[PDB]
This record gives structure tokens, C-alpha cells and sequence, in this order.
């Protein structure tokens, strides 16, 4: 029962529910599904539900979820990635977001601005949700997550010295081979913003473009003004605002 | 949206649902939540859900679920546990389970016979669920299989001859390591019946027993008249009825 | 019919042919039989028969031979080793030289550098191939492997999560495991050749060489100049006319 | 080299041959390659080439195979399965004929009359050889084997209780599986013929006739006069050799 999976905190009024390991905020609306994923919080500082605040006023149906608790001593996400390095993360999210959206998955909009917009596209691309409207996310995740915590690299490469470097690989890619296995077939509307002056998220824009060129996939683009900033994330707001309006 | 998950076929007065390659009917009523698992179908007949007509005159909420749906050369189920040997299929049915019941865990019973009742086991123990009502579990799950149908057991073991031995022992062992691994401290409910003259699964319980006597679980455990067959059956339907009011 | 396996390809004056997967050259001579063994092609290069020019004025019997055609993602071989991880491709290139050529055993030569004379190793160690003349063979085959290509490690790897580290010492100790296996009382012809720079193979050649020893099997070995590249591949070329002749 | 594969025994005139376990008949001709499989032998008495006396006096190129040389105590043959249980023995016969014979596989014609009839089969089926001309098949092998032999049975189940009735399962529609598996786009011309009163193979012809059925594949039989007898073997002489003139 949802309200038997209540943590007890709650978030601007939000009451935060967890399942399978899986955090979210829940508020049931009408007409569109919005869901939203966690980014990259600074070190020692919890994980944070992101764009609550531009759905308060709405009467959308809103979804807000967090990345996996582990590893405990760096608790900041293992990029919607298993321990096992599989989809079980996934899995639940999608079980979580079929069973209390009361919308079609044309009228749900995945959005998240760095480690979010990666959830949102893992998500979107495993489950065929169309909608992903996404800022700066990075495509060579091991290589990021190397420059932010060996606490969390090193959790997730494991103990085995020999498949250290090849889970390194399998993680890096983890995102591209999410584009190479999806549908093609789908109508995709899949947004990309990104600061001009991040060059290192245009650089893995780049990258992310390539692989969707190979699988035929068209996608849009939009250079906004600001870098790697709240500058940037201001106008992905704004960006993603009008798109859903 | 659950509307969205549904298969098109109604069993009953109950709709069919879909979910991650989990089948279900789902009957929202109040009270109690009934959850019922396929058992093991004969060769060439489909996976039935099993004890509808026991609950369709109760007003309580009803779920019914299917096994896995692969190999689809003998699709008759691969006992609730995953092409990769993992609880993948286990944790769809319990977010299944968490978020459309209405009632508390202590008020939801897990019901199965045979290989309903291992996975009423499997999902219970993993997921602490308390109230388990079950008829002659396997314990020795590939030693059963093998003798239904050796493609299921060869699916679930795998290609590779080196690794045929390893995973035999990992599937034959499955439920006893959930055993082994549950939380003693849950106030356990557990009822397992058996027909008196059953005797390959009058000693499959003692098995069982073993493994609840040492992680100190007590459990109740009733003879009851038959073998394994439906008098066995029978006498099974009317002890869940009789605990559960 | 040898005709009727033609590919169509014709690679300097010689034909292709394909027999179980087995791609291979061949040419009728006299007085010996010569075999080559593809190396590994950098990436994104097709596998390429080695050594050819070298015998193409000599009159001699020549065979070259690919590796194996999968994983077709990265289609550069499998070290000669099956996806079953047996030795049923070296069993097919065994039948070919033993129909096909017209020379005694002892009148036979198998050639190859890196993970040619991996592949020359392996067959000559199998099916007693005496005259064994190659340059810097890895010894521990998965190490090597991982750092050329994720995909293709994993694909000889298996899917088992659960079977990845056994299936792993295994590959790595493939040839390791024919020198311990192979008959000592073969008058063993092996000749080893490795650049005097070359750190890593040089380590490898003392793997080999300690196997060797302790199956009472005397090998020569010749440092030659340059590392693991081009210079060290002339002076093996220069070396294997050498003792040929 | 061919000449040196030699056993050393000639039979009416032809030098026996061995590779890769695999022993052999071969005489060069022109216009047809005649194969023909061994039978099963009396207990104590070894494996004989059958049906060279049929082709003595024709031009056409000729070859005769054995079974396998295992179990040591009781050396009659495993079927042509490998005991690893796999295509290795087959794979060695295809490639002896692919680089001996001198015609195409639509000129080349297979014949076994029981043991033998399955060899052919499974070769056949494997490896596309169109023309399969034999009598009196096993259709369950390892029921049938079980009446002649338990060495072999118990070589083949292997030593593990776990695994010997899957084993025996998985031997036993052994061939079952080469027509479940085999090319149906293929133009076949398999005839089999049988003694009316060999009521055994009849019903085993009639498991075959299913199989081809399922699969789409049309064959050829033919009702003799015998039974499980050299009465049946003197028509099936005169059917096969008529079909090939
Ligand atoms: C840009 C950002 C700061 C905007 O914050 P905002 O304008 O307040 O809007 P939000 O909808 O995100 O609301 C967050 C609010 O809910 C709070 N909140 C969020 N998650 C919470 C949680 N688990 N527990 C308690 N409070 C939480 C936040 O602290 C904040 O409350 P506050 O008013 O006290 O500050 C935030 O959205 C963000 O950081 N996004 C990610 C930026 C990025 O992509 N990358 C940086 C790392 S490379
Ligand atoms: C007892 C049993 C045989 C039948 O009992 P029952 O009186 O029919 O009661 P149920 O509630 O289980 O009825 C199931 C109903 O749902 C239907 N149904 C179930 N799954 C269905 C599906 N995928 N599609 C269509 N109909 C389905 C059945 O057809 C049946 O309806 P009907 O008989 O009216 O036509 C059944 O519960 C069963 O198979 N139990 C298994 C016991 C066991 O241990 N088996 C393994 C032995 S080794
Ligand atoms: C030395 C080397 C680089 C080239 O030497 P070389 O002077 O060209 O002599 P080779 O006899 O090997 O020539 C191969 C010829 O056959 C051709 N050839 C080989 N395989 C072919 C194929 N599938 N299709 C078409 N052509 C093919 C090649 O294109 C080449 O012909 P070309 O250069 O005239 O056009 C080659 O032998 C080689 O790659 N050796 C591997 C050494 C090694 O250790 N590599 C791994 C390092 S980690
Ligand atoms: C029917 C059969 C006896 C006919 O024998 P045949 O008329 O002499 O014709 P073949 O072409 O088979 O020639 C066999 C000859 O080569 C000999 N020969 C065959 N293989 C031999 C071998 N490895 N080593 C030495 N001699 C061999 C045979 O002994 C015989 O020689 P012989 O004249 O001294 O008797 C024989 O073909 C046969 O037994 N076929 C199998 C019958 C069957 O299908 N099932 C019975 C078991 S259920």
C-alpha cells in the first residue's frame, strides 16, 4: 500500500515514499505526467529531488525520484545503476511510474539537467518513454564519476582486480549501448540543451549525437547561454517549461 | 497506467494486466489483499491463475500472477526466478503488489500450491511478507524440474557445460537460500499443508523445516488427506479458507 | 569438393576457401608445408593472412589461416578458441593441413606473432606439430585480450554474472593448460622469437618458458631487436627463413 | 598428409585411414561420392564398414566411416555423438568428405541401414547433404541403446547422478533435434525404407515422419519385404542401388 512506503520526510509539502530502494516524491494530478530525476549533489550533501518548485502551481501529475543509496559512505547515487550494474534501478522506477501515472506515456515528460538527464534518458531509452527533455548530460559515465568520488568508482568496479577495468568499460558505456538497443521505431522527442561555454557536456553531446546518427535516430538540440552554471540550468527551465506548455 | 497495461483478456470477472513481462488479474476490493501464483500447468496446457472462484464472492483485493514467459519452447515457467538466476521477476510482482493493494502486509496472504507455493515462498521470505498459506512446496527446485520438463531446466541452467553443475546446485538451492537469508525477527505466519500420502513432498517439507528450525521460524504445518493430487487440493482450499477468516 | 568451398576471394595469386567457419589460403608446393596464423588486426582493420610474401617465390605447400568469425560486433577472432571455449576450430584447421598437405609432419612449419603464434602454439601443442617458429605470444590470453576489446572478452565470456571469473581463468589459461597437457616425448622444434624492448611479451615468454621447463620441453628463444612492433617483426621474419632453410 | 593417416588394416583392398579419432575407407573415383556409416555390431565383434562390396565394382569415389572408438570396454560406437555429447565427431567426418571427395553435394549419396541410417541422418541434417538413402532408423537412441549395451549408456550418461537422465534425455532425441533444426529450405531426398514386419523401427519411422512433418519436410519411405533381419537388408540393397543408378 503507497502510504505504507512513506520514509517520513517530507519535501515542500511531499510526502517521500521509498520502494525497492527506490525514493520518490508522488503528487497525483491530471493531463500530464511530469517526472523529474536526481543530479549530482555536492560531496556530503543528501541527494536532492530537483524541479519540484517549477511544478508546485501545476496540476500535473508529478514524479520526483532520487538515485540508489549506495555505496552508504558516499551515499550520492551510482547513476541509476545497480550494484550488479543492471537495470533492477530502472526496473522499479518504470514499475512505480506505470502503476500511479494516471497518463499515457505520450503525455509523460522525463526531465534532469546533468546525472538526472542521464537517469531520464536510461529510463527512457530501456522503457519507450518518448518525452525526454534533458540538460548537459554526460555520455562517458565512468570517466565523470572518476572526477567526482573514487568512493562511488570504486564501489561500483568491484573487489575483483581482473573485471575492475572491464566494469569500468561497461559503466562508461553503460548510456551509449542504451541507444545502440533501443527501438528506432519509436517517435522520439528527445531534447538536448547544454550551456555554450560546458564544453566538456558538448564535447559528450557530440558523442551522445553520434551514436543516435547510427541508429537513425533525430533529435533536438539547443545551445543556451551559460556553461557548466545555474546560468545553464536557468534557461533549461525555461527551455523545458515552454516545451510542456 | 494501469488501463494502459492491460492485455486484453478478462479471466473471470477480472481484467488481465501486463507489467515487465509479469502477467496478473487484479481486483481491487477491501479488508484483505489475496495473492495467489500459478502452479506448475501439465505438459501442452497454458499457465492458469489458480483459487479465483475461492475469493471472487470475498470483496477482497485479488491478485493473481503468472510465471515468467519464457523458454517459449515450454513456456510454462521457470519457478519465479529470472533467465538470470536472480529475484528480477520476484521484485516486478512485489512493486506490483506494494502499490495497488489497500491493505497493510499483515492483512495480505500469499496462496499456492505446489509451484505457486514456492513462489508464494520466494516472494514472502524476500520481501516479508508475513501470512504465507501453501500446499506441497518443492525444495530441491532443479531436481523437480528436471522431471517435468528438461528444456525449462536446461533454459534456466544455461549454455556452457563448465557451468551446468554450478548453477544446478544455485537453482536447486534458490529457495533454501532465501531460508537462509529471511529475517527471523518478522512475526512469520506461515502454514504449509500436505497430503498424508505425498510422500516425495511429505519429505520436500522436512526439508524445508530443517532450514525454518534453525533460522528459529516456526511454522505450522498440517497432514491433510490425499496425496499429490486434487483430494490434497481440496482439503487445501478449505484450510487457507478456514485461517484466513 | 575443395572447389566447392571457394569464397570467391582471391588474396595475391592464392584462393580462399571456408570450411566450418574456417577461412583459409592455400596453395599445393613441395618439399614443406607452410602454415600461418592470423595476428590480431588493430581496430576496426579486417583479419589479414600473415606472411604470405614471404613464400611466394619458395615453391613450398602454404596454408594461412583467419581466426575464428565472431562476435560479429567485433569480428577480429576468438585466439582460436570456440565460443565453447573447446577446441573444435583448431580440430578443423587440424583436418585441413592433414588432408591437404603433401608433406610428412616433421616437413611442416607453423608461423605467427602475437596471437598468431598463440594460434600456432595451440595447434601444434594439440595435434603434435613439432615445428613451432613464433614471435611474442601472449601466455595469459584474457589479460591480453581485455586490452583490445571489451566485446570480445565478454563475448568468450559467457552471460553468467555467476560464471564470469571461472569462464575468465579458463581462457586465461587456455595455452598454459595444452603445454601442461601436450606429449613430452615429442621432439619438440619450437622456436620463440621476442624483441629485447618488448617488457610485456618478454614477461609472457617467461610464463611459457617455466611451463615448458617443467614438462621437460626444450625451446630455443632468441632476442631480437626492436619491442613490440615492426622492427621486431623483421628480424622474425628474418629468423624463421633462417631455419627453414 | 592423406598417406600418413593410415591405420594399417586394408579391407578388400582399401587402406584404412584415422583422423581426429575418426576411422575411415577411401577410394578416389569419378561422378558420384557413395558414403556409407557403420552399424551397430554384434557384442565382441568390431565395427565394420557395411556395403563396400555394393560399390567394389563401380567407378564412383567411395568413403566408409566408423563410429567413435569409446568406451574402451565395449568399443561399438556412441551413435556419432561425441562424448562430450556434441557435433564433434560429425564436424570431423564433414570435413574428411568436403576435402576427399570430387563431386558436389547433390552427387554425393548417404547410406547406414541402422546404427548406421542415424549416422547418416545426422550428418546429413547437420551439414546439408541432400541424398539420404537408409533403412530402419533409431529414432529414440538412448531407449535403444539402453536393449544392447549398458558400457556405452553409462559411458555416455557420464558420472554424475544429476545429470545422467538429462543426459539420457538429451541423447535420446539427439536426432530428433538435427530435423527440428535442420535447413527445410533445402530440396531433400531422404528415403527410408523399413521391414514390414520390423514393428520396432516402424513406430520408430513413424516419430521421424512427425518430426519432418512439423518442420514441412517431405520424405520418401518405402515398406520391404523382412523384418529387423538380412531379408530387409537384401531389399534395402536393392532399393539404394537403384536409386543411385
Ligand atoms: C538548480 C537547483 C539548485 C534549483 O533549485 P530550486 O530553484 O530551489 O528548485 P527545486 O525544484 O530543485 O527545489 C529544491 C527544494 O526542495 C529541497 N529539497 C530537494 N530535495 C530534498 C530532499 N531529499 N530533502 C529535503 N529537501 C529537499 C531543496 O533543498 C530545495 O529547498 P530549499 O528551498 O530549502 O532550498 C536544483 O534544481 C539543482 O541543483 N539541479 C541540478 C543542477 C545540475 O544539474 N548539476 C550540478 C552538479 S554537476
Ligand atoms: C484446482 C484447479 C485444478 C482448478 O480448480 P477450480 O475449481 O477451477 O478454481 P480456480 O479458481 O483455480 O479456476 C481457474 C479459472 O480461471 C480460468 N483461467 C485461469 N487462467 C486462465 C488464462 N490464462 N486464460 C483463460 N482462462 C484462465 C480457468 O480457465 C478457470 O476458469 P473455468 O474453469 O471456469 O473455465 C486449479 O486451481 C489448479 O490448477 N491448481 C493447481 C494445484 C497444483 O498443485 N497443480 C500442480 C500439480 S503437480
Ligand atoms: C608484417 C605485416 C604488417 C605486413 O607485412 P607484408 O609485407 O604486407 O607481408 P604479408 O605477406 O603479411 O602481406 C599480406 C598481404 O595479403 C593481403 N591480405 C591479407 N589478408 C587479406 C584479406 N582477408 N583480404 C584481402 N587481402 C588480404 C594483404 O592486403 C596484403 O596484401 P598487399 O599489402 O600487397 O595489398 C603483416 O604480416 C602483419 O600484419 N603481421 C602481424 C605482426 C603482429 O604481431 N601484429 C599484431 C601486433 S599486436
Ligand atoms: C548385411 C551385411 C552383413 C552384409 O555383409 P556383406 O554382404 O559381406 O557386404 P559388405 O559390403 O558390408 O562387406 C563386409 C566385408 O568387409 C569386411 N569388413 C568390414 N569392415 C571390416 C573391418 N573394420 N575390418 C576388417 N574387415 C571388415 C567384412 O567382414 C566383410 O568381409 P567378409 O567377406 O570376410 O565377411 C553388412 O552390410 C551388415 O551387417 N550391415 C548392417 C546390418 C544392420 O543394419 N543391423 C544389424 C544390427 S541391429
Amino acid at each position: 500500500m503507497l502510504s505504507n512506503l512513506k520514509t517520513g520526510n517530507n519535501i515542500l509539502g511531499l510526502p517521500e515514499f521509498e520502494l525497492n530502494g527506490c525514493r520518490f516524491l508522488y503528487k497525483k494530478g491530471i493531463e500530464k505526467t511530469i517526472i523529474t530525476f536526481s543530479a549530482f549533489p555536492p560531496k556530503d550533501i543528501a541527494q536532492k529531488y530537483n524541479y519540484i518548485k517549477d511544478f508546485l502551481s501545476s496540476n500535473y501529475t508529478f514524479l520526483a525520484f532520487l538515485d540508489t543509496k549506495y555505496p552508504e559512505d558516499d551515499a550520492r547515487g551510482t547513476y541509476y545503476i545497480t550494484n550488479e550494474l543492471d537495470n533492477g534501478y530502472l526496473q522499479t522506477i518504470h514499475c512505480i511510474i506505470q502503476l500511479l501515472s494516471n497518463t499515457n506515456q505520450e503525455d509523460t515528460y522525463l526531465l534532469g539537467s546533468s546525472k538526472g538527464g542521464v537517469g531520464a534518458l536510461l529510463l527512457g531509452l530501456t522503457y519507450n518513454y518518448p518525452n525526454i527533455i534533458i540538460n548537459a548530460p554526460q555520455a562517458k559515465l565512468a570517466d565523470y564519476i572518476k572526477t567526482r568520488s573514487k568512493t562511488i568508482l570504486s564501489y561500483m568496479l568491484g573487489t575483483s582486480k581482473r573485471f575492475q577495468d572491464i566494469n569500468y568499460d561497461y559503466i562508461n558505456d553503460f548510456l551509449l549501448s542504451k541507444i545502440k538497443t533501443c527501438d528506432s521505431s519509436l517517435k522520439w522527442n528527445i531534447h538536448i540543451t547544454c550551456g555554450k561555454d560546458d564544453s566538456y557536456h558538448l564535447n559528450e553531446l557530440e558523442i551522445l549525437k553520434n551514436e543516435f546518427n547510427i541508429k537513425a535516430i533525430t533529435i533536438k538540440t539547443k545551445l543556451i547561454s551559460g556553461g557548466a552554471d545555474n546560468e545553464a540550468i536557468a534557461h533549461y527551465r525555461e527551455y523545458f517549461k515552454t516545451i510542456i506548455q
